[PDB]
């Protein structure tokens, strides 16, 4: 009848009423999720996002990169710090390159997972520009993210593929077609789903000089191509055809297709189209 | 004729002779290797140690895992950050657990690449007592590290494992045969190996307290012995065998045997026996 408990107890003596008060799901896929700021997170996550929050100083230089909840990023964490480290950091310099010494996962840091374990983790101290990758949605931005000048860069996966993700989980630690039912609602762990899309999308067309909204499954199609743009978003010149090959040359060493069935699919399709019908934001 | 280039311009205005006037050697497998301190580094390892040393302030405790360059340290990582974090993230917690949200290699830092790419990174604003693991050999730790009193967690692997390692570097970025003759002779990536082993073997054996000696063989083996064990070196209290069970348990979700030969296994083999005979270490 209480939340779990979580780590730094000491910030937990004064806030922890905030928690227990918003709205919470169950099943057995996930113990207690809450909804803030009008999504589903899970109790880890949420804590985080809540001092993520209030100490989180961006800094023009920055440049934050969202994706979805448990969908790999390693590529897209290896592939943009390269692209900005291309001189810090020649592409060429291949063993002695910082993706060549250091997970992926500690260069290019999620805030979320920062904040929640390392509550007093130092964000000042990193070199700058900075570059890190995170997980929540539009409305839930430091407030220099958001009147600052950094540079977003939302990587947005099918839902379907999404799903897939938090799935997973409840593969390893009701079937598939209850979980669906749920994502498909939107109470389910980092849902309603359109919503942790629609914004960066509208975010894109609407300040086109901050936030870049780019398809995984583009990135995939032509990386060369999505990365010139990428590079061309938050840049000051120009960038050779040659060296964009260079950096995923040198990160080329980093589904639901197979896992859903036709009708879970058209399901998930048939919310897709619907809460993406006139926004201009087509899925394949 | 000059070291490559390598970020923090700045510190490097005053410092890059040190660097410019130690050993080398050349080949194709790697660039232009240097010894330090009676080790040869990749020019990238050799920057930060430099200052990974100038500037790491230990603490009593720390807690500072040993392994060696390029073979995974995933489950060394997961396995013990788990084991410490029973209650402040009970091993239960399973999607919130920092190993369910934060990838093992933000969470346990090598300092190595940390102090190489971010210089700057302050270590006292992490959470203590603090959970980190390192390549180095013994003989080059920060001042603190060495005069205090955390806890040394040495995991070594057989070099033929070690050895595959650094060959793989060879297969993504002179054929296998040759490259042991380098590993053979010392002046390779990493070694001459049978000391990046041997003092922290007669390390543990000298100094029980503070350094332990742990075959990544038998981590793999008995993993609830080993860990039993480990968590026995560095703590205060008892530990039942049920806490060692759910450990693994959540640690679950994180060779040479087929790519060398008999006779480069043997020949390795012959060095293996001739290093470590008499010193007691002796491998499976």
């Amino acid at each position: 009848s209480v939340p779990a408990y979580l780590g730094d107890e000491d910030l937990t003596q004064e806030t922890r009423a905030l928690i227990s008060s918003l709205p919470k799901e169950k099943g057995w896929l996930v113990s207690e999720i809450y909804e803030f700021q009008g999504l589903w997170h899970t109790q880890a996550i949420l804590q985080g996002i809540l001092i993520c929050q209030k100490r989180f100083e961006a800094k023009d230089s920055d440049i934050i990169l969202v994706t979805n909840p448990k969908s790999g990023t390693t590529w897209l964490k290896a592939l943009v710090f390269a692209l900005l480290n291309r001189h810090k950091f020649p592409v060429s310099s291949s063993g002695n390159h910082p993706l060549l010494v250091t997970n992926p996962h500690l260069l290019v840091p999620f805030l979320e997972g920062v904040y929640y374990e390392s509550p007093d983790f130092d964000f000042s101290s990193l070199p700058s520009p900075r570059l890190m990758n995170t997980h929540i949605s539009h409305l839930s931005l430091p407030e220099s993210v958001k009147s600052s000048s950094c540079k977003i860069v939302y990587c947005c996966r099918n839902p379907k593929d999404m799903f897939v993700s938090l799935w997973h989980f409840g593969k390893k630690l009701y079937p598939i077609e209850k979980a669906v039912e749920a994502f498909c609602e939107g109470k389910f762990i980092g849902g309603p789903f359109w919503d942790h899309i629609l914004e960066y999308w509208y975010a894109s067309r609407e300040n086109p000089n901050k936030v870049l909204f780019v398809t995984y499954e583009e990135l995939k199609k032509q990386t060369e191509v999505e990365m010139k743009r990428i590079a061309e978003f938050l840049e000051c010149g120009f960038i050779e055809e040659e060296e964009v090959r260079e950096i995923v040359k040198l990160c080329s060493f980093e589904g639901w297709r197979d896992t859903l069935s036709e009708s879970l699919a058209e399901e998930i399709d048939r919310t897709i189209e619907e809460k993406f019908k006139g926004s201009g934001l087509k899925f394949s």
